[PDB]
């Protein structure tokens, strides 16, 4: 029978694969949908437990009922003790036995813990949280006064006045105190190899935080807490900090100052605050930056020494997620590279390595030592469908995208879909609602033009600036070479959409033609002045990919040429919108003006507005808006098509 | 000086549940806990027992569970393979719940909104057997509306009102991960125990509503999805124990025809024949045994150890011992220390686990002889070890016991009554007793005629005299504590009892004013209108005395045992201790032992606990059972 | 299809008249039945409930002052000296209505209430009782509950709080509250002085001393001292005092009740106090004040304050053989009727020197509401089913003639006959409304209802007839009527015959059952079953056998002579099916009574059914929750359907 929407609910998500420290266990998390009951509303929700598996099937460790679940599972070093965190009570930090019996509460805040490391010898678990600091303001109706440039973030919503404190739990003593109460806020963290301290990211400033201009610090163990030491003058962008076993060198992820947010994000051995890069020759970023919507949960990606010379890694090349390994001594050298599936997380050490696979025809899987340990894709509820490769022609060379066809032969409308980014990859990760579009009768169309991640820096750079140029040309002129290519493909029934960037151009491409019969746009950008105000990253996103500074009177000029409103007098395709009301990364002000615009011109338009949602609705929102939002995609698609 | 909340520092165990494989011990430890860590009233105390599971496999006992919310975890039971536990957990009305020993969390099985409880394993590990009310709605009381009774007893202390049905027997399908309803029935369920084979249960139920009220019962045979009439028994029934064949089984209680008075024995069950096993043991079988640290089930269920013998426990002497029956032949000692209380246990073929405590040591869980808990390194204040003072009678030498504070000063002596009446005091653990010694009072207990570890005739002695050679024998060893303990100042006396203490208690000081205070608890001070009130006032005088309230010459005789006839001699001021719950002995008693004595113009202190029953003393919430030793020694302060 | 008990839905219910200053006004209230939450009613269960708003009248048809939509409502209207303001209790905040336009002001905000609102004559204060903001938190938390004083709980009040509540003042000029006096027992009945100078009180010495029925009056001036002075003693009454009524001139004043000797079998009398003397005032008159006829129509206040029409002339109440009339006693002379119909019953009055407002009501005539000889209501033309008329039957006695009747149902077959038992046992049965008895006439049955010796309206000695000696010659004269009614009515029924009662009715019916089998049936109601227990758990049980009976339950030979008045002791030789109704909040009959009949009647296997109410108290049956009072009726009319 054909699926719909709710396929979805009989999914389970895997996230989180944590190998134990002897390399043979992997522990991690499964997300099942369940109820959250009332006779008159479905209340269908993520719910989480840990599982274990030591090569053979897994089995389930935790069983929660009620609350969003448990989650960051950490091995203690001796291999016998789980730490996590549930909620069922916010957030707590809990200490399972393995050997026999339920977990023990450890933190009892107020607001709940998160990010815990336990530190190599196994004296401490670390952790952010706020504690128990109130914040009645909303509940009261209070104003709230603003001074730093940036106040919201998506998924965070509103950013607290007091950062968050780094904390220790004290194991043989059974005891909690506070470490390091920044201003700022603490980005990427790592131990020491010799539990001396950690490594930790922050910025100087807000503004400078605004601007990601971020440095690495040495923090000590407290005695007083402790003060952080300036450990390398970054200046820029950095995660994932990786030391090295001898304890002094460490090694970074991200880009050196200079090189804005367009740059592939690499690996830079640190010394004596020197740097130099790590993975060279690779003209590929770190980590996955391939399209999916299967992830829900933390998909944990740092890079592990293997050794004193080999630093493993993974890559995004080609809409594929490869592991890879970085040597001090030499050149990058394929490690477990698959050229069609992705590895979207790992976790490793010098005796294993546990992640989880996944390809455009199946279900992520958690695997351990190359064996897979869960059979998920069994509970896929409808039979997947294998893409087909289309190329097209640029002047940089060829591009590559593919068609997902329907069962049987008769024709089938052609669905053109843009990834967003723009710098990621569409591709081998696997994609539920593609899989879904093809089971109701649609031939999907998805191609990675240039300004994509995975085909060099060169594929990127061609759009610096000129976003509706080149990007535009390679998206219709692949679409042109599908329906040449897939004559099943009916060129009198398609429809082009697309989210965040991908509904930048979906608003770019319906102002400048209207050979489309049907348009969706999703999370979209269609005034670039107004989004350099209103964004949580509007206050470098522009001059990063644009180049244009949108409170300098001469920048606005062009940046107003590049707003797709500049040219919706020209839309004539129904168009449908999708936004969420808390989506701080593309504020909904983007999607109200499209849609007066095309209402002033007596365009057939909807506008389907999600509560409480943020950016990452279509791959992790609560279960029932991601079925109403499929549901409005395809009665519009029914409607028009 | 310690004071009450002391109490609060103690942890309280129960529920020992040896494993199948005899080498490990799942337990229940309560601690006291407020009622919601998180959010305490910062103007009123609420302390809370909050309950786990514990587990141990010959070393010190570590926690398998940490309710931190709720009435906690209990009633653990081993799978047969000895790979998982079942427990109930209210944290959630009190759900079955399955855990694996090897590594992981437990998982809910049931979710009736009533909750569950005594679940079993079948010895096949197949099912699960339990009682539930399930869905039954029951909005009479949240509305307001009237309670129609017609059957006649619809009270029970500790449960307050019966429902109209009852509990129905379930079954858990283990293989299959089921649920299936198995047995309603229309009166109730009260002993059960499979068959050895997974067969079918053994189950005691009464004819009728009114056969339950006069303590008449038979066995039935249920087989796995009518019951079949089995044994007619027509008399008390209270523990099975099936034997390995598979056909025979034993029971515990009482043959027709004997009365609430005899001890419990154990009865051999062959083709609807029974024949006596605990044969040439003159003590009842269970523990009898007074004491206050004792917060949840206590399983005394006979086990065989092999074809001929059935392991048992029996209260001798105020002690609480382990003893084996033999087919063909008699009873010997397993497990008794004369000054020791084995209070609860479990066997099987390949090992034993229980609880044991003495006067002087709190209750501590034991496997195969080896202590594998430290509950007494909690009490928080020295304890005494007791003296024993005897005294003579027409039957035989009587003892009771006198338990002294530190040092050398003259100190009020408190005599102590026991409830039952035909229960002991001894060697259990009374937190109570050690408390009063520790605020400078002198305790003095005793076992007069009428207790029930000194023989059946020692019982048999106040048979329809009430308040004659019991009364006797209580003054009888106060005198001799008075001449034997010379630290006892004669001048500042005290009486205090609880039930039937409260009966004598109120009978003693309307027969003497020699006592320059009284403490009655949950007392008893109109025989004639208990017999109309109490949960078990339409049998309890006719076994006790042979008299029958509603018969007219009864009555009368009834009238001259009650304490409130003679109610104009009373002098001593007295507190009343009772709870509005209690069903076993209404609150009544207590409201009329009030009004007399002030109509008498004699100082008189009423504390009246809300929601709290008969069982306050021994398992109330914290708070009340601290409110009444607060209560306690403010009245012997004020009067001492 | 004969009407059954919810027919008392239909019914509004009168109370409180209350005449205006000016003598051509009433204020009263009007209990309606209504959905506890008219706008979410229960699908599965009906929730009628009383609701209470004021009436005005003038003359003509009573209109509405009050609109209340849930809650229990107002009530307690008050005029102002100028009749231009009502204060009244709304649910129990004190209230100001202004009646020439506009809606009420709330006056008070106390977390407990308030009771007893009454204006001073001059206007400037209102006068009540209130626990203010004193917080108890006991049955919330779960506490124990410490008694110390002999008299704990209260029938209808339930439990008595540490502190009394205390009389406070509302100071009209100034907008001002302030505590009065907070007295360490309680207050009993108040009045202003004339002149608006203080207050009358009656209070006891201690709480012995008032378990034992013994009051004095006391002199409270209006308070100075922020600390108040011990009140100086106006009478040495050391004995039941209930009504004051201060005289014209300031300085004497009346009061109802009786003297030291005479316990609480003695007529209530009027007395004239004067500077610490007292003189009976009502001479000639030997008959008690107040109305003590039965009737289950009566919802809300009912005062009967007598009152004071000029300087020598004293309106009050008094039942006289199954009536209620009002009477004048003199300063100067005798007493004389003033409004008195032999055959009706005045349950409640007000009056001053210029008019008079009342509720009145008969045998077959529903409560209604009359200013000045002119009926403001028109209540009875709800009663939903036809009203009947009784028939008289007498009996004989050695002290004279005695009197009952008989309401029979229309038509001519045989009818079961069913002697009612009032309860007192100092009250009449006669010419109260009773909605139970026209019911039970409507479904068939013949009501037969007498006063046998003890009853109240018939002359002391009549009353002291059964003094020491329950059931002797009042068993005697109840069966004594019964016979004379089947032999006098040819349509009862010898054959279908039933006994019950209330209270000392279900005493009554319990030792009677206990002595004959001659009846089919019986319904025991709040019954009395043990003597002795009696004076140890009810309200009044310190001092109700010692007045009754002169036995004494503390002390061991009286405890043998109840034992023997008890009808628990012969429940051996009952054989009739019996309904046993009771509530578990009578603490004025605890309910441990009905609990032991129940178990004896099992313990002999007599057929037998006990209907326990919760919330309910002794007045379940005449102002119980109305669902509550329906469940009654239908258990009443299922047992005698299932036995009859």
């Amino acid at each position: 029978p054909a699926p719909g929407p709710d396929s979805l609910l009989a999914l389970a998500f895997p996230s989180d694969p944590q190998v134990s420290p002897d390399g043979k266990q992997v522990a991690f998390v499964l997300a099942q949908i369940s109820e959250e009951p009332d006779k008159d509303f479905a209340r269908p929700r993520y719910r989480s437990g840990l599982w274990l598996s030591e090569g053979g099937a897994a089995r389930p460790l935790t069983h929660a009922e009620t609350g969003r679940g448990d989650s960051a599972p950490r091995w203690s070093p001796d291999g016998q003790n789980l730490a996590f965190v549930r909620s069922a009570v916010k957030a707590a930090l809990m200490l399972l036995p393995l050997k026999g019996g339920e977990a023990r509460r450890v933190t009892h805040f107020k607001n709940g813990v998160s990010g815990p490391q336990w530190s190599p010898d196994g004296r401490f678990i670390a952790f952010t949280t706020t504690a128990d600091t109130e914040d009645k303001r909303d509940e009261r109706g209070e104003a709230r006064v603003l001074t730093r440039p940036v106040y919201r973030a998506n998924g965070a919503d509103w950013l607290p006045e007091r950062p968050a404190a780094l904390w220790l739990y004290d194991v043989e003593a059974d005891k909690l105190r506070e470490w390091y109460a920044p201003e700022i806020g603490i980005g990427a963290l790592s131990w020491w190899p010799d539990s001396r301290g950690v490594l930790i990211v922050q910025s100087e400033d807000e503004w400078q935080a605004s601007q990601w201009r971020q440095d690495v610090y040495d923090l000590p163990l407290p005695t007083a807490p402790a003060a952080p030491q300036k450990l390398l003058d970054w200046n820029s962008a950095a995660h994932g900090l990786a030391p090295h076993p001898d304890g002094q060198r460490f090694a970074l992820i991200g880009r050196p100052a200079g090189k804005g947010n367009t740059e592939h994000a690499h690996l830079y051995l640190i010394e004596n605050g020197q740097h130099r890069r790590l993975d060279t020759g690779h003209d590929h970023p770190v980590g996955d930056a391939v399209g999916g919507d299967c992830h829900v949960g933390a998909f944990p990606e740092g890079p592990r020494w293997l050794d004193g010379d080999t630093l493993l890694f993974s890559s995004t090349v080609r809409g594929s997620v490869g592991l890879f390994t970085a040597h001090i001594g030499g050149g990058v050298k394929a490690y477990d590279h698959d050229p069609q599936g992705v590895i979207s997380a790992f976790t490793a050490n010098e005796h294993g390595v546990a992640l989880i696979r996944e390809s455009a025809t199946r279900f992520p899987e958690v695997e351990l030592n190359g064996q897979r340990v869960t059979d998920l894709h069994a509970r896929f509820p409808f039979p997947v469908r294998e893409p087909q490769r289309v190329t097209f022609e640029t002047e940089l060379g060829e591009g590559e995208g593919w068609v997902l066809l329907p069962e049987g032969e008769q024709k089938v409308p052609a669905l053109l879909n843009i990834h967003g980014g723009p710098h990621t990859d569409y591709g081998h990760g696997f994609t539920h609602e593609f899989q879904l579009m093809a089971a109701r009768g649609y031939g999907v169309c998805y191609s990675n033009p240039r300004g994509s991640v995975g085909y060099g820096q060169a594929w990127v750079d061609a759009i610096y600036g000129r976003w509706g140029t080149v990007d535009a040309d390679d998206l219709l002129n692949f679409f042109d070479r599908c329906l040449e290519a897939v004559p099943r493909l009916d060129a009198a029934k398609t429809a082009v959409m697309g989210g965040a960037y991908g509904g930048f151009m979906t608003n770019w491409i319906t102002g400048h033609t209207t050979r489309f019969q049907a348009a969706i746009t999703d999370r979209c950008i269609s005034n670039l002045i107004s989004f350099g105000g209103t964004s949580d990253i509007g206050l470098r996103f522009w001059d990063d990919e644009l180049g244009l500074d949108f409170s300098r009177r001469a920048d606005a000029l062009k940046l107003w040429d590049l707003s797709p409103l500049q040219y919706v007098e020209n839309v004539k395709t129904p168009t449908l919108i999708v936004h969420s009301v808390l989506d701080h990364r593309c504020p909904v002000e983007q999607a109200e003006q499209w849609y007066a615009a095309l209402h002033k011109h007596q365009v057939p338009v909807r506008f389907v507005r999600f509560p409480e949602e943020n950016h990452e609705l279509s791959r992790s929102g609560r279960p029932d808006r991601r079925l109403t939002r499929l549901n409005e995609y395809f009665a519009w698609l029914e409607r028009w098509l």
